[PDB]
RNA sequence: AAAUUUU
RNA sequence: CAAAAUUU
RNA sequence: AAAUUUU
RNA sequence: CAAAAUUU
């Protein structure tokens, strides 16, 4: 049947899953070790500190917990909203289990309190300072009392219709129309072909996840939301079946700050996937042709941005090309509110890097009709014959990003009082931040040429967002720095973080690569939250993150490369080369310079060198069949 | 992350392994049934039937496999062989526990005494046929007695050095040499070349499958052997490893009559894979130049010939072409011993398809060398730099197929006292049936233009055979039979097998298309005994083979047919549509007929056409974004 | 699967 | 993990 | 995985 | 299943 060469590759395939084989094939083997720092002490008492930070952090948060929240009045009510009965066949689209006390849609909100990547981090680096960055942070579900602070902060603040057209639009987020889908032909395959974390909840009215959820809306809402957009009879649809138009308000998990826990929890907006799946076309096209700054000079745009293969030098290439504040354009950059500005003063070049409270708060329903409007007409001018049909979608969009109805905890049905806002979880979040914080900037910048450069100086700057454009500068932030133009090997560009890194310059054959830097205590703060079953898979978790955070700059910190390196090391060779969705390479120093110089790819250096013989158990041995006997 | 496109494919394919949700969401689905005939009695009733046939087939079978077995004084005694000691790495080649029972390599021989597809066959016709033909014959490892018997067979016959040349073997089996391996590369990607069943036994020394068994010959064995090989050094290297060069004498399980079953149970022989791997080489490239005898007038070889995609007309085309006896050329094929002869008497067209009684034990030392020289020929003409080296694999072959040392039972190792005699099991078996088949045939052939028309009756063939090369035509065989030149929608070519099939025509649209055919009796034996544990797995089973079945030409049989697809129907739909190693397709006669007649090929009717959407919980449907 | 970033 | 961007 | 075929 | 040939 098989041949051998085949019957090799098949076996080896195997081998690689079989642990217990693995392990005794490794036994002994030459290893590539990653430069390590020393351990301090061993895994059980490093297991013992760990499980005390653990424990204070869990007290403080269940205390934090506890707090009250304050009411929900500030949102308007509409009462309670009926269980959808639309069934796909011999099972209901909305399970029959969940989300549903009798009747009525509700929603259970989760505040849950309470690791290996401590321990480690206990094993290899001094304790108390293990202690105390393992205890300014903590990855959590947040608090109820944060929960409604940020959702009142985002959801009734007093905004600023922005001054917009397409012309405006054009000149600060240029793309590339023939990069855009062809988006007149059937809705099915354009629906096929956007891509979506498949894990996600479809949201209402399927309450599970979007790979479980995907016939229902595929084959059954989707058919019935297209028959009611092209009969004009959306209303009524919204009317017979409510859960089909609602949202779930949610608290995201992620890296808080401890003392900060009842003060600070990010509210996001689940959509059911019909619609964010309609409006994904447009949105994710749209992101595909979209110009970034170090591509065109007049594009405001840095989502779509990366460090990698020469992108950090290709950042300091243009940021150095800004003009003298007040007579020649500036250099300005957004990813959401995340921006970068420089300018010049007297020759000398200067950079902020500022962040905004909220901004989604601050986002002006007059700039989420505008960017609406300009996708689907990017659209429709490439592809005029399904015009209408997508300006139908974008009505949608619209009213999906500023005024779903939505919940929170239980039956009651809530919806933003104002139009102003955006509803932070639907498609196109990050572009529509990204447009807001540019055009504000635009018109400092504009304000710069009209000789106001007092609006250089925090005190103005302020001030000047807040009142012209209704933004408000999280403080501190608005710390103008003067730039090392040119850095030395080993120097800092400024201080600054963008994108949440800093960039620097290293030696490399008497070369300059520009890469991403953190102080060390940075890395081992992100080392100590991680983002979340074998001690054979917990231990591969440990190699991955390693080598990911090795990767995203911590090689170039001293102190972070010596624990990373630790933890690489300390993975045994079974993890190392076991299959996994393998790639059982670690990032040298070297490896990851050429990953952000401009090199054609290549991969990573093996840990094993002779690893794929040693399994497979056959070199290949040149045997000469022209031999004279 | 991932797109919906590809998200319904990944989900699609675990579907089909939820058997729970594949038989609920296939409740009410339309179902292509087959053909099918109607049910005798009850499944209670069949399985008490059944029981019943087992029962007396097994205590035949033990009795039988009682018999006692004569001893093996026929051939020569090597006395015992020490385990191998070669070490490749942590571990040895040979196994610790296995094969060995202290010092010494022992072997067991295996004779045990062991159905539902006897219970569908009750369920759906007649009992007391059903009954006869199940008792007649059985699936079995054989006895103790007939192993011997036929290995004395096939160790001591008296044979006849057949009269053979290169340019004898050019005529007879032609090739295309642009076909042939460059066997001149390196040994190492030329023996990853080769295919091999990965679950037959490596032999001595790894006593595993070969795939447990390849590094350890791969990156071990094979190096230490090639060394050796060139360095002139194999009778040294025979003397420190024995077991590098022993073989394993086996009793073939398979369909045997259980009358003869004392008489009567095939023996065949198990190499080192080291050593077949590198004959394969040369054998498996030979074999891909080969050319059969519809593509070539000259060829005597039908080893290789397909009876799709038009070969069964290309058979008869073939032999209509047949001259007069005496006068011209007749048409003569073979496939081992299994022939096919035609030839013409006034005009009229005549078929023998006769065979022989353990063809090997009359394969002569002369034949086996003039092929492995032929081959070998064959490449280092084309490939000369390569000459030496593969000459001394000839030298190898030659043994490996003549001489070879073997185990039977335990600890003793014995020897074919001459070299005459095939042990099959080697490399190139079938090639070496074929050609002595065909030499014999060529001049009986010959014998024919020299005006001996008497050889054309069982009376002097017998004798012409035995005396002239050796050859023991099995009785009843030689039966000339008046061709059916061209056949109406229908009819029959002959009565005759050849390849275990008579040839037949059936119309499509006022066309005629060449396909195989058997008697009901015949399919239904095939069915009744299957060659080889869920509920799941067994009713699956059954699901295929029918199907093979069917395509195998049960198809063109009315109770054959009608008794496959009751079988199908049976099957439940989650089973049909189960991911298997799917395909969940059934072979309608419209089908089958595509696939022995020149059509493009093309897959097989799908059982439940609206299958895939009912999996996958969705039908795509238009919806036109360029509506008003 | 994993790392980082934004809302 | 609601939408996303970069990377292995 | 399955069917047929030769030794 | 020891070598194999044809086939899905
Ligand atoms: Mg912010
Ligand atoms: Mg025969
Ligand atoms: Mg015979």
């Amino acid at each position: 049947r098989l041949s051998l060469e085949a019957m090799l590759a098949e076996r080896a395939m195997v081998a690689r899953q079989d642990l217990a084989g693995l392990k005794r094939k490794l036994a002994g083997a030459d290893r590539v070790l990653a430069p390590q720092s020393p351990e301090q002490c061993g895994r059980e008492s490093a297991q013992a500190q760990a499980r005390s930070v653990t424990s204070e952090l869990k007290s403080a948060v269940k205390e934090a917990q506890g707090l009250e929240h304050q009411t929900l009045d500030f949102l308007e009510q509409l009462g309670e909203y009926p269980v959808c009965g639309i069934l796909h066949g011999d099972h209901p689209v909305h399970p029959s289990g969940t989300h549903n006390n009798n009747g009525k849609v509700s929603v259970k909100r989760q505040f849950a309190a309470g690791s290996d990547a401590l321990t480690c981090a206990f094993r290899f680096e001094d304790s108390d300072l293990v202690r105390e960055t393992a205890l300014k942070t903590t990855y959590t579900d947040g608090t109820w009392a944060g929960f409604v602070q940020r959702l009142k902060m985002q959801t009734t603040r007093k905004c600023v219709q922005e001054k917009v057209s397409r012309k405006l639009l054009k000149q600060l987020f240029p793309y590339d129309p023939q990069k855009l889908v062809d988006v007149s032909g059937e809705l099915s395959e354009l629906v096929l072909g956007i891509k979506t974390n498949a894990i996600a909840s479809a949201g209402p009215p399927y309450w599970r996840t979007k790979r479980d959820a995907l016939p229902d809306m595929l084959d059954c809402v989707l058919p019935l939301l297209y028959d009611h957009i092209v009969r004009k009879d959306l209303t009524t649809l919204r009317n017979k079946h409510p859960e089909l138009f609602l949202a779930e308000c949610k608290n995201k998990t992620d890296r808080y700050e401890v003392e900060s826990l009842g003060e600070k929890t990010r509210p996001y907006f689940s959509h059911p996937f019909h619609l964010s799946a309609l409006v994904s076309v447009l949105s994710q096209s749209f992101s595909g042709a979209l110009k970034i700054m170090t591509e065109d000079s007049t594009s405001f745009n840095a989502y779509g941005f990366s460090w990698t293969n020469g992108g950090a030098e290709d950042l300091a290439i243009w940021a150095r090309q800004a003009g003298e504040a007040g007579k020649k354009p500036p250099r300005i950059a957004c990813y959401g509110d995340d921006t970068d500005i420089y300018y010049r003063k007297d020759g000398k070049l200067y950079r902020i890097c500022p962040d905004f409270k909220q901004m989604d708060g601050s986002v002006d329903a007059t700039t989420i009709e505008a960017v609406v409007d300009y996708v689907v007409d990017a659209h429709v001018k490439q592809y005029p014959t399904a015009r209408q049909f997508w300006e139908e979608v974008g009505k949608l969009w619209v009213e999906m990003a500023t005024q779903s109805p939505f919940l929170i905890d239980g039956t009651k049905v809530y919806r933003k009082m104002q139009k102003d806002g955006l509803m932070t979880g639907v498609v196109g979040t990050t572009l529509f931040d990204t447009v807001k914080s540019a055009l504000a900037y635009n018109d400092w910048a504009d304000q710069l040429m009209f000789g106001s450069l007092n609006l250089l100086e925090e005190k103005y700057a302020i001030e000047f967002f807040k009142n012209k454009h209704g933004l408000v500068i999280k403080e501190g932030t608005w710390k103008p720095a003067l730039v090392n133009e040119d850095p030395g090997f080993g120097e800092l560009w400024t201080e600054q973080k963008f994108l949440g890194l800093q960039l620097k310059v290293v030696r490399r054959e008497n070369e300059k690569v520009y890469v991403p830097n953190l102080p060390f205590e940075d890395w081992l703060t992100m080392w100590v939250t991680p983002r979340s079953e074998t001690e054979t898979m917990r231990e591969r978790t440990l190699f991955d993150r390693a080598r990911g955070l090795l990767v995203t700059g911590a090689v170039f910190d001293e102190r972070a490369r010596g624990l990373m390196g630790a933890v690489i090391n300390s993975t045994a060779p079974e993890v190392v080369c076991m299959r996994v969705q393998i790639s059982d390479g670690y990032p040298s120093y070297d490896w990851v310079v050429s990953l952000y110089s401009r090199d054609h790819p290549c991969d990573m250096p093996r840990v094993f060198p002779e690893a794929a013989t040693l399994i497979a158990s056959y070199r290949k041995q040149v045997m000469d069949t022209r031999v004279v006997i």
